[PDB]
């Protein structure tokens, strides 16, 4: 992090307590999901991290594969942004990442943080086996409990700005047990269909 005294800027290493608190706030959110993004967005604001700090934070929160995909995307976003013009970037003063580690280069650091943040958008979709696809209703699970069970896994797994209602509707079916799955040819029809698949199983005697 880069410290801002009340009365020059200086870098200080991450404190494990702060990293730990970030991971606990991210909770079960997958990289790119809303909770994940709000968390690391708040962290970048609070700690004004350098490029090196951001690399430590990445490896603490995400798997080694995810970290590599992030690096690939971030490199492309960097190249593209260089053409448009990066504030504080002297192409003759060495690699941009080295420059972003100079705590005096605030503008350049703030730009790098924003590209670092934006890079997470491309990460989902490269995960073809999310956990929310696995959540499946057992022969014993109630239906009303299962629909919420899927809602949270989608809340934690789906990237930002992605439809969830059309996902849960199919998932509340494709991932339901064969027990209650037989009430799904006369499925009720409403405006928000979700209210129906529950009406069908609003009362389900085992």
């Amino acid at each position: 992090p880069v410290m801002h005294p009340h009365g020059p800027p200086s870098h200080r290493p991450w404190q494990m307590k702060d990293l730990q608190a970030i991971k606990q706030e991210v909770s079960q959110a997958a990289p790119g999901s809303p909770q994940f993004m709000q968390t690391i967005r708040l962290a970048v604001q609070q700690f004004d991290p350098t490029a090196k700090d951001l690399q430590d934070l990445l490896q603490y929160l995400c798997s080694s594969l995810v970290a590599s995909l992030h690096h690939q995307q971030l490199d492309s976003l960097i190249s593209e942004a260089e053409t448009r013009g990066i504030t504080g970037y002297n192409p003759l003063a060495g690699p941009l990442r080295v420059q972003a580690n100079n705590p005096q280069q605030q503008g350049l650091r703030r730009e790098y943080q924003q590209l670092w943040l934006t890079a997470f958008a491309a990460l989902p979709g490269s995960a073809k086996d999310p956990s929310w696809a696995s959540i499946l209703q057992g022969l014993e699970e109630p239906y009303h409990t299962f629909v919420e069970r899927l809602n949270v896994a989608l809340d934690n797994g789906l990237p930002e700005g992605t439809p969830k209602d059309p996902i849960l509707r199919s998932l509340a079916y494709s991932n339901a047990n064969k027990e209650c799955q037989k009430l799904l040819q006369a499925r009720g029809h409403t405006n928000s269909p979700l209210g129906d698949m529950l009406r069908a199983c609003q009362a389900w005697t085992p």
